[PDB]
């Protein structure tokens, strides 16, 4: 039904059996999504220039593209402001703010393995989901 | 004449006398630029929610805005690919790729204090400048 914007923390664990068990059916159904910044974070995992090309081909084959509206910069600033008094603005990574803003714009959950997405969602009220139960 | 897109590595050193000596005249002349992502990285330095607001007001008063075109995501991916064989894709931060793409789009140098901008410029041939001589 709804797609999930897959965050690095889950993608980098796609090889673990429980995580694969969740991600493979979503992928086969076309329910995993990517955007500009999640592709960039995925590209860090390349092991050669050609492998970076292989990874790009995989991502374009396996995850549905969603656009990044130009509102993400201010939205991320708003979220960062709301995280500041608790001090989370110094630990929540800038790319994760952008990912959250993209997912919120499209009305899709972020699928992740990082409590920081729960810290963002406490502010935005947007849907987020652990790829597998954290415990 | 030309503006400079100010990167975090220089902004975070604005209090050092040599750096202030370079940045204050540029600021007074309206020659320092900001974009969505450089403002986000600056916001990490806030020391309270209200201070985050103070910092935002300062940035809007002190640095000229430039837009972030939707081409930055693919441009950053291209740069990351060209950094991959040397291994720099695993150390050059995603926000710095975006900053470089913004500056390149606008034809303005990045003003920085991080050799990673020189690694990017070796690929793109775009202008970059140390805020003060690195040595």
């Amino acid at each position: 039904t709804t797609r999930y914007l897959l965050a690095k923390s889950a993608a980098y664990r796609a090889h673990l059996p429980a995580v694969r068990h969740r991600l493979e059916p979503l992928m086969e159904r076309g329910l995993l999504a990517r955007c500009g910044i999640t592709d960039l974070e995925f590209g860090v995992s390349a092991r050669s220039r050609e492998d970076h090309r292989t990874l790009g081909t995989y991502r374009r084959d396996a995850l549905e593209y969603v656009n990044t509206p130009d509102t993400v910069w201010v939205r991320a600033w708003e979220i960062q402001e709301a995280l500041t008094d608790k001090g989370f603005h110094r630990s929540v990574k800038i790319p994760d703010l952008i990912i959250a803003a993209v997912a919120e714009h499209h009305g899709i959950p972020v699928m992740h393995y990082d409590q920081d997405f729960e810290r963002i969602a406490a502010i935005t009220r947007q849907p987020v989901e652990w790829v597998v139960a954290p415990g």
